């Protein structure tokens, strides 16, 4: 047998930083699970029970927490770089370094119509997150998406022209509820090193504004049939606005709501037209991926 | 032996109307989770396996989406009210209907600074919740509450003065995070019946609010050494703001922060007044519950 | 305003404990989470925020560990009536302490036909739990029970002869399949105190043996068209079988499998007798309730 | 801009299937997830708004039933081939079926020392899976794997020798607790067709049940410095006992036990050689991962 490849690293690191203003007073708090893997000269942990070539990940976690206390953690484009970087760079065996960051929402209250200093609030299960692939020689790779943001829009979608044949039972319909999670990812161009990414720092959290604004818009505003073109309009958008960007990829899982057929209970009117009340439908649910490049 | 107690009916029953405004063609939809269990003469059914005594499970399930369909499934009291009422006047075997509506948020989409009128987001995981119990000759109680609101404060928050003796090693702290989820309940004072509680209405939707604006002003502006003594202001407050209301219930998990201690890393400082980087704890959890009454 | 109730303490407390065999070399583990609430004369640090009456969080965590260590931890009932009691001792203005534990399953590996000395596995998600209140005065009160107990019956189940009336639309069946998760709770008669409890230690870990093996057995061999007959034939058997339990609490939530009608395509025939292929439902699900008590 | 990539069908449907033996009157029941994702010519639906290529995911999931009920369910891998298969040759302008499908326990129950006939027991978590990948004149590529084994062993696992430097506080044992939900996967040689998965049918439960064993057995025995090297040991044997595998791949996140200082507490010891009482840790964890494949050294 051979190894073929082997990754290892550590997993589900919480880590929460807090930014005090001396002089406004005001306070800003960051809070993310991190996951490191690393890759290099490490088979012989594998084949010859040797841990002399094996950093412990116990010693990746330290680490984790020894750089968000030395560096910014904000925006996590740049955090993951230069997390994924110090590994290659301390250790000669170490030739590649996968960074996950996943960032959770501290969103600042609103009390009596005011910011306040220091109160915080969880308003969504919506994540930012950031994959960032650190390989020596090869530069730098980052993936930016959002995901968790789940949206309705009661009317405005409709579902008629597909093919039809003997497995097909769906009636065409041209009002409809389309509710769906959106998981939309961005890979930008690769970046040569360190010293690169630091200098786009201010496009990051800009570009990500920019997706989750145009996903929002062009939902809410299309008037679709298929919502594969919805998806489309809004990778061109995102693609149209960003030249650093290579790649956008969007993943909408489908949630159906079905109409429920009173009739039999007093001629109770409940369907097409007078479609009032539906059955939200937990499984299964429609998957459709999109991955838009350049010309 | 004998039957000591007894209940059935349905759980998880999700159910989604819309409102639809012909003049403006605004839409409204609201979502819940409904269950409906059952109390009165159906011993039978456990001791001599007769279903004669038994009304489907799945006929309650056709129940809720009627009732639904017939009235305003807003606000929850009022509809949890309607639903419960219905068992124990239409079946004379049984006697107490209780009805649990949980609430799922979607939000109107704001789209270039203007409400859209058929778009819809998740903006959260909080629910607003009720719990009906419709027993025949005792009149309808009602619970209400707010559940899943997560909130953190990176300051102003103490903790000392705690009994100290062989099993503490907590050291007294006069500046640390406060972080926790907030799960609210008032209950009303018992209603003679439909009428009644429709009467009641606008305090619901009011009432709800209150208890909400309470939560979040008081724990961003009190500056406490006690999660009990701030929950207790909450509760006054709330009974002060509604006579209608008997009791307050407050059940706060405390989610932790740990600090950092790097100092063993080229004499890092990281704690006290220098702690940046702390490391949330999934687990486990202080929990602090609370119920206030009037004198 | 005046509290009527206050309650406070450490819940999902992680806790493992290896017991080594001296003689034969054998390990067993022991793995649960723990909750510990306090009550007793804790009021002024909710009205005047007074922290000198609380016994902190941290500490209760502490004493957990110690006590663990000091002590067997198995069977769970002892453990909880052993924790309990330490703080109403060891606390003057603490009157109850109410102690909940979940045990989970670490099932000695079995290699080549032999038991392994120290190689666990966790076979079901199946738990084994005990709530254990113990207050000043007043004894013991234990509350043992098995959850997430899921099994499946293909046939030998019926639902006919329930109410019909305008509101039901479900079809009688003389063949169908049972499908549920089992909560079953067995309450002991109050315990004057510890020295109560572990002189019938023995019977714990007992009874929860025949609470399963009832329960498993009853299931399989009822053919019943009576899912609430069913689980009080359960109850009775636990009742005769060991006397010093005084209530057996059945909650089981039903999961249905609905026929999927296939006729429309090349009039293939999937219902009724010729039923092969269903389709599992997530939501929603009966759910049936029953507390059998002695005559 | 242009459309790279392009996948839509069905996900998280739901089946369950009896199998009825009229003769011993012994019933036998199946349940399972699957998940099939269509591609092909239809770029057109995303840049034209072109439904006339789509073929309904609704219709997918009454196909899944179709196949459900036309044929057998077992073994996961030969299912997953008949229903990849069927969408590559029903329609021209798809070309690739993407089936993913968890196989959930549903154990026969024994009682008094006997196997019943129609009752069964979620004896576990655990999961059985396949992932089936028709494509068009490229054949099916089949990778078969088992997950959700949580396991434990109390003592015989050590850790030392590993690298120390400035970031390193962790201290090196000779005995401690090994924890780990193991995830492993093997990938089967490409089939030509249909044809081909039929007659080599028996060797999917023969290898499953062989991977499962391997993995216990090695956890149970190993008295490794590493769970790198304790991994490769499972992979070695597994493609050692099947030739039709060619690589097989493992995901250890290592599960930690900390243990309890009480000292604190009246010189209470509680670590080292008297460590009783531990701490699980939720969070967070090692993972350490693998793919190991055959040496072309003759
Ligand atoms: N087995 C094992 N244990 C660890 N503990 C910390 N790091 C490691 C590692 O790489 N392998
Ligand atoms: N066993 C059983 N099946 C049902 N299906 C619908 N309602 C019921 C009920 O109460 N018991
Ligand atoms: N606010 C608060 N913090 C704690 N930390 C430890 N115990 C407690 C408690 O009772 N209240
Ligand atoms: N928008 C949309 N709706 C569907 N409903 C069933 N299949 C589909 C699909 O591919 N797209």
């Amino acid at each position: 047998s051979a190894v073929k490849a082997a990754r290892y690293g550590k997993d589900n690191v919480r880590v929460y930083k807090v930014h005090k203003d001396e002089k406004t007073g005001v306070q800003t708090v960051y809070e993310m699970t991190v996951c490191v893997l690393l890759e290099g000269e490490i088979e012989t942990s594998y084949t010859k029970a040797d841990n002399s070539v094996i950093v412990a990940t116990d010693s990746i976690k330290n680490t984790i927490y020894i750089t968000a206390k030395q560096n910014p953690v904000t925006p996590p484009e740049l955090f993951g770089s230069i997390l994924g970087t110090h590994f290659i760079e301390k250790y000669n065996h170490i030739h590649a370094a996968h960074v996950n960051i996943v960032c959770h929402r501290w969103t600042r209250m609103d009390i009596d119509g005011k910011p306040h200093p220091h109160s915080f609030i969880r308003d969504s299960e919506e994540k930012r997150n950031v994959q960032v692939d650190v390989v020596e020689g090869k530069g730098i790779d980052i993936k930016s998406s959002l995901s968790g943001l789940t949206v309705l829009k009661s009317t405005n979608s409709q579902f008629w022209g597909f093919l039809r044949d003997e497995y097909t039972t769906l009636k065409e319909t041209w009002d409809r509820i389309l509710s769906t999670d959106v998981d939309a990812t961005w890979q930008w161009k690769n970046f040569s090193g360190l010293q690169e990414v630091r200098s786009h720092v201010p496009k990051f959290d800009a570009t990500w504004a920019t997706a989750r604004e145009v996903t929002l818009k062009t939902f809410a505003e299309d008037n679709s049939a298929s919502v594969q073109a919805t998806m489309y309009k809004m990778a061109e958008q995102i693609l149209a606005r960003q030249q650093l960007i290579e790649t956008v990829e969007y993943s909408l899982p489908n949630k159906h709501y079905f109409e429920i057929d009173l009739s039999w209970h007093k001629g109770l009117q409940n369907t097409g037209k007078n479609a009032e009340v539906f059955a939200p439908q937990s499984d299964p649910n429609g998957l459709i991926k999109c991955t838009v490049g350049r010309s």
